[PDB]
């Protein structure tokens, strides 16, 4: 409702970029890694090139173009940057290269070197990115640790707008119709009535924090998708992660309250986590921050002649 979206969709020439090396595949198509070299300028831009499989499937191209639409309409330091699209046989999405990959695998692969400052700073950044999406009236619907990329260990950005929906002016909630949303990250109101709000994104934010706090655990590793709804109605929630003080765990818990308006607003999550980031060791308790055994070890240089 009102406010023309004057965002610029940029079309890039296939010859302006070199695909260099493959990065993954997944299920959508093939994500390459390369360099973008605009004709006039003398600059090389590290880039990620996503596309569809050789066979062109119409509604798959509709979906890529829908993503480009939402990505070309966002501009924030904590939201994925779209560079343009290349209209080849299959429309390719060109984005900024995030060298360290997604955050889920980052925490899993780096457990023993991730301190409290990094964990809390990621919580602030993700909250900032989401608050921005709220300002632009955009509901993500797929926020999770796998959907946060790492530009550097100190700078992350939200991605995957493949389910994002822009809300109108006289609208306050999106009514889905399909059925392919990840259940372990969704609000109860979403499983039971397919409703989605910014407040529904908060629930997912809570689960995302839990994933980070547990260094990459799978939520409800046992319980099967079809049962999740029931455990939630009973009152069961994700357990308090070992490194979490009750201060941090209380934030997660509040994001998981059946009452949507009761949950915290992203602007509040920014404040709360910012306060905690000023004194990390007070809120997250982490051990860190060669023959494994005990602590009576002393180097020979400190062991002087006994008897």
């Amino acid at each position: 409702g009102e406010a023309p979206n004057q965002a610029l969709l940029r079309i890039l020439k296939e010859t302006e970029f070199k695909k260099i090396k493959v990065l993954g595949s997944g299920a959508f198509g093939t994500v390459y890694k390369g360099l973008w070299i605009p004709e006039g300028e003398k600059v090389k831009i590290p880039v990620a090139i996503k596309e569809l499989r050789e066979a062109t499937s119409p509604k798959a191209n509709k979906e890529i173009l829908d993503e480009a639409y939402v990505m070309a309409s966002v501009d924030n330091p904590h939201v994925c940057r779209l560079l343009g699209i290349c209209l080849t046989s299959t429309v390719q999405l060109i984005t900024q290269l995030m060298p360290f990959g997604c955050l889920l695998d980052y925490v899993r692969e780096h457990k023993d070197n991730i301190g409290s400052q990094y964990l809390l700073n990621w919580c602030v950044q993700i909250a900032k990115g989401m608050n921005y999406l709220e300002d632009r009236r955009l509901v993500h619907r797929d926020l999770a640790a796998r959907n946060v990329l790492v530009k550097t260990p100190q700078h992350v950005k939200i991605t995957d707008f493949g389910l994002a929906k822009l809300l109108g002016a006289e609208e306050k909630e999106y009514h889905a119709e399909g059925g392919k949303v990840p259940i372990k990250w969704m609000a109860l109101e979403s499983i039971l009535h397919r409703i989605y709000t910014h407040q529904s994104d908060v629930w997912s934010y809570g689960v995302t924090v839990w994933e980070l706090m547990t260094f990459g655990s799978k939520p409800y590793d046992g319980i099967p998708a079809s049962e999740i709804s029931s455990i939630l109605e009973k009152g069961e929630r994700l357990p308090q992660p070992p490194i979490c003080t009750i201060d941090v765990y209380m934030i997660m818990v509040k994001c998981w309250m059946i009452d949507a308006d009761s949950r915290p607003k992203f602007r509040e999550l920014i404040i709360e986590f910012s306060k905690m980031a000023r004194d990390p060791q007070r809120y997250l308790v982490i051990q860190g921050d060669d023959e494994e055994d005990m602590d009576d070890v002393v180097d020979a240089d400190e062991y002087l002649i006994p008897q």
